[PDB]
Order: C-alpha cells, then sequence, then structure tokens
C-alpha cells in the first residue's frame, strides 16, 4: 500500500542498520 519496506531496509543497510515502515514513511533502527 504506502511504504516500499525492502527499499527501506536496504537504505537503512548502506547507513549501517535495519529498517521499518511507520505508514506513508519509513525509517531505520538498532540491530
Amino acid at each position: 500500500a504506502f511504504c516500499n519496506l525492502r527499499r527501506c531496509e536496504l537504505s537503512c543497510r548502506s547507513l549501517g542498520l535495519l529498517g521499518k515502515c511507520i505508514g506513508e514513511e519509513c525509517k531505520c533502527v538498532p540491530a
């Protein structure tokens, strides 16, 4: 629906950590 979660998870991996959806947005979180 409103979150391209794998694109988010790989963007977070590229910085150094896991990704999650919030809603119409996604964010990164610790391992």
